């Protein structure tokens, strides 16, 4: 199997044992048949709302972007004005960085990031309501800058160069060096490995560089889905993920689910395998996509679900460590 990060191997043990979540392989077959019938294809890379520049500064942009790419929910809803449009969620994040960099804030400079304060980021992300975990995003941007400065001469380009066109080796280099990116958990006393933000970071570089230079990777097939909260919401909507009663009610009542709890780990593990079972079934029906592509394609559908879909699971992302 390969699986040199062990995301598939460890998460497969969760899916086999899982009590609150299961895959409906009949629904997988139906959806594969339909997505393959209209030979569907993923979004390219939405380079309207992503900042653009030279090799060194752009590679740093991607690392910063995915360093604070998490948890956008809470009331009142966090919205952002940018260039005549109002944005929320992940698109509010990317617009907020484009705006800032365009107003001349050096978010690609290690020295600036290492020193960046609560006040700075409060303003970078200012708008309707406030971005969740404002302080934690400040700490992570400081942590990101210091590591860039010390270990990679302020250039994420150096870290990427070291990977040698291996997506899998880059994720390893990232999690080894940047504590914020260490996305693992336990389930019934076993380590489960996810590497959500670390893995998406690799996919974003492939997008931003059109699979050339710093975005060149020979093993993108090895990436898994990026297990957060939108893709499972879509897989449930498509009938591929089923939730048992107590968990279905929590999600419907918009009750927060403690991070690293069995129910939370079950949803993320099932999201990885939900996407993988869909990739295999699409491949069987003559439509070969990589796992990250099926994830990109599903996250895409998540932007336009009908109102009255089961709400996404709400987890206060934790990393309150590195002391
Ligand atoms: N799993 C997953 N997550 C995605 C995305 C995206 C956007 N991906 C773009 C990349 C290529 C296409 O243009 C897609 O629109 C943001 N995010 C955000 O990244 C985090 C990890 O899921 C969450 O905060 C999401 O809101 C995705 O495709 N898959």
């Amino acid at each position: 199997p390969g699986d040199r990060l062990g995301v598939l191997t460890t998460t497969r043990r969760v899916v086999e044992q899982a009590q609150a979540v299961w895959i409906d392989h009949d629904a997988v077959a139906q959806i594969a048949e339909a997505f393959a019938a209209r030979q569907v294809t993923p979004p390219t890379w939405n380079r309207e709302l992503h900042w653009s520049d030279g090799r060194e500064a752009l590679a740093n942009y991607i690392l910063v972007l995915d360093a604070v790419n998490f948890c956008f929910w809470g009331e009142p809803r966090w919205r952002i004005e940018y260039a005549g449009a109002v944005y929320d969620g992940y698109w509010a994040l990317a617009a907020s960085l484009k705006r800032a960099l365009e107003q001349g804030v050096p978010l690609t400079d290690a020295s600036y990031l290492a020193e960046i304060t609560r006040d700075d980021v409060a303003t970078i992300f200012a708008g309707e309501g406030e971005i969740p975990l404002l302080d934690e995003r400040a700490r992570i941007l400081r942590e990101t800058g210091s590591v860039l400065a010390e270990r990679f001469a302020g250039r994420f380009s150096d870290a990427i160069a070291a990977a040698g066109r291996s997506a899998v080796a880059l994720v390893d280099i990232v999690t080894n060096a940047f504590p914020s990116f260490r996305d693992v958990a336990t389930y019934r006393g076993e380590q489960v490995r996810f590497y959500c933000r670390a893995q998406i970071l690799v996919s974003d570089l492939y997008g931003a560089f059109d699979g050339s230079d710093l975005g060149a990777f020979d093993d993108l097939g090895e990436l898994t889905a990026f297990a957060d909260y939108k893709v499972p919401q879509v897989l449930h909507h498509l009938g591929i993920l089923r939730y048992a009663p107590a968990l279905h009610d929590r999600l419907a009542r918009r009750e927060e689910i403690p991070a690293g709890s069995p129910e939370e780990v079950e949803i993320r593990a099932a999201t990885i395998w939900g996407v993988e079972e869909l990739r295999r079934a699409l491949a069987s029906r003559g439509h070969a996509l990589d796992a990250y592509q099926v994830d990109w394609l599903l996250w895409d559908e998540g932007q336009r679900l009908p109102a009255g879909t089961l709400p996404y699971h709400r987890t206060r992302t934790i990393f309150y460590l590195e002391h």
